[PDB]
């Protein structure tokens, strides 16, 4: 029968298992027998020390470069600060060894590990591009705890190349598969930021994950919006416990904190599920997450049940994975059919759009074409609008199926007169719902202040199938 680590901190790794019921569940995967083996994860971020005493027997350097200085090594640049220990404690949450006497354990303990240096010199979207790019054959599950900085004001996500990667990837990556992109939602909760308002986060190649506390409550650095996917345990106040990992200069860490440790641990998650079963194309491990998450015990003021039973919340998703139920689901599970894209180009004049502006508009959604959708995965609303103070600006979405999506809530940091140039906000919320009927946008100032502005576009674009359908919960 199975036997849980011995290591010296696995009793620490609170959120790996326990009596209580607040942890990812990844005891039961382990039982299950998938511990990661055959799965390569690679860190894309300041580094990973390839040396650790909990790394080294699962490092690989196929699963690794320095697009910072161009060579293959990713070792970190040591300095008095530890500027760059990064990267090599989000590698641990993955792919730790376990059984060794040292740390703790990742969570795919039999994983392959490499790391890409790249957050350490000036990140373009050359580097980018060239990270999320790297040996696409052979990495399967690529991590990115890092993005544009999470001050509440500015619109920033893929340039060209950052995106032509993320295409490639899903594409002709694993084999035709899809390298499977998990990204860390922001820790912009502070300045009160939106997730929707960060390109990689928002993009639907990306499964972008966010955080709970040990309590189950929302992290002070959390961000809320629609894009978000699941949760995983992270840090909170300093009564509640932290993530346990490997550190730099051969170090053990229980202080791992913030939105930097969620995406990890959801990689871990995924690497367990593709060992459960090697054929998953990049949407099909999307919707595992949407069927297995769990919201019990995760406290918000949003959550809502959409049309198909799901309960979801911005600060949420669909809740904490669960990484027990996705092993179980995955190993029988039917590959989804191919992907469809339904266009709608929703206005005929553009709008003013002065304290409140609601643009209603029945759809057919593709219905007798080749992309008729039923089923719906990602929504996107590509919005482009003028405004003077674009903070004041709160935007919703609802589905025929009555689901509400906030696309963007205030950000009273945003002081912006240049609007949206068709930004696409997107939407996980209504997943599996069918699109056909009624959609629903609504844009209002949130403020007292007299402001103006005029929608000129809002394209509706609908991603899915029009087959598979389960009976809602
Ligand atoms: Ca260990
Ligand atoms: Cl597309
Ligand atoms: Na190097
Ligand atoms: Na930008
Ligand atoms: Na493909
Ligand atoms: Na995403
Ligand atoms: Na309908
Ligand atoms: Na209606």
């Amino acid at each position: 029968v199975y036997q849980e680590p011995t290591d010296p901190k696995f009793p620490q790794q609170w959120y790996l298992s326990g009596v209580t019921q607040r942890d990812l569940n990844v005891k039961a995967a382990w039982a299950q027998g998938y511990t990661g083996h055959g799965i390569v994860v690679s860190i894309l971020d300041d580094g990973i020390e390839k040396n650790h005493p909990d790394l080294a027997g699962n490092y690989d350097p196929g699963a690794s470069f320095d697009v910072n200085d161009q060579d293959p090594d990713p070792q970190p640049r040591y300095t008095q600060m530890n500027d760059n220990r990064h990267g090599t404690r989000c590698a641990g949450e993955v792919a730790a060894v376990a059984n060794n006497g040292v740390c703790g354990v990742g969570v795919a303990y039999n994983a392959r590990i490499g790391g890409v240096r790249m957050l350490d010199g000036e990140v373009t979207d050359a580097v980018e591009a060239r990270s999320l790019g790297l040996n696409p054959n052979h990495i399967h599950i690529y991590s990115a705890s890092w993005g544009p900085e999470d001050d509440g004001k500015t619109v920033d996500g893929p340039a060209r190349l950052a995106e032509e990667a993320f295409f490639r990837g899903v594409s002709q990556g694993r084999g035709g598969l899809g390298s499977i992109f998990v990204w860390a939602s922001g820790n912009g909760g502070r300045e009160h930021d939106s997730c929707n308002c960060d390109g990689y986060t928002n993009s639907i190649y990306t499964l972008s994950i966010s955080s709970a506390t040990q309590f189950g409550n929302v992290p002070w650095y959390s961000e809320a919006c629609s894009s978000t996917l699941a949760t995983t345990y992270s840090s909170g106040n300093q009564n509640e416990k932290q993530i346990v990992t490997t550190d730099l200069r051969q170090k053990c860490t229980e202080s791992h904190t913030g939105t930097s440790a969620s995406a990890p641990l959801a990689a871990g998650i995924i690497a367990l599920t593709l060992e459960a079963n090697k054929n998953l194309t990049w949407r099909d491990m999307q919707h595992l997450v949407v069927q297995t998450s769990k919201p019990a015990h995760l406290n918000a003021n949003d959550w809502a049940t959409n049309g198909v039973g799901r309960k979801v919340s911005h600060s949420y998703g669909y809740g904490l994975l669960d990484a027990g139920a996705m092993v179980a689901l995955a190993q029988n599970w039917t590959t989804v059919a191919p992907q469809r894209k339904c266009i709608i180009d929703i206005l005929t004049e553009p709008k003013d759009i002065g304290k409140r502006l609601e643009v209603r508009k029945t759809v057919t959604a593709c219905l007798g074409e080749p992309n008729h959708i039923t089923r719906l995965e990602h929504a996107q609303a590509r919005l482009t609008l003028s405004y003077n103070r674009r903070g004041d600006l709160a935007i919703h979405l609802v589905s025929p199926m009555g689901t509400r999506s906030t696309l963007l809530a205030a950000r009273p940091h945003d002081y912006s007169a240049d609007g949206f140039n068709d930004w696409a906000f997107m939407t996980t919320h209504s997943w599996d719902e069918d699109p056909s009927g009624e959609w629903v946008l609504e844009i209002e100032n949130t403020s007292e202040a007299n402001n103006y502005g005029t929608l000129t576009k809002f394209t509706l674009v609908l991603y899915g199938t029009a087959s598979g359908s389960l009976v809602p919960r």
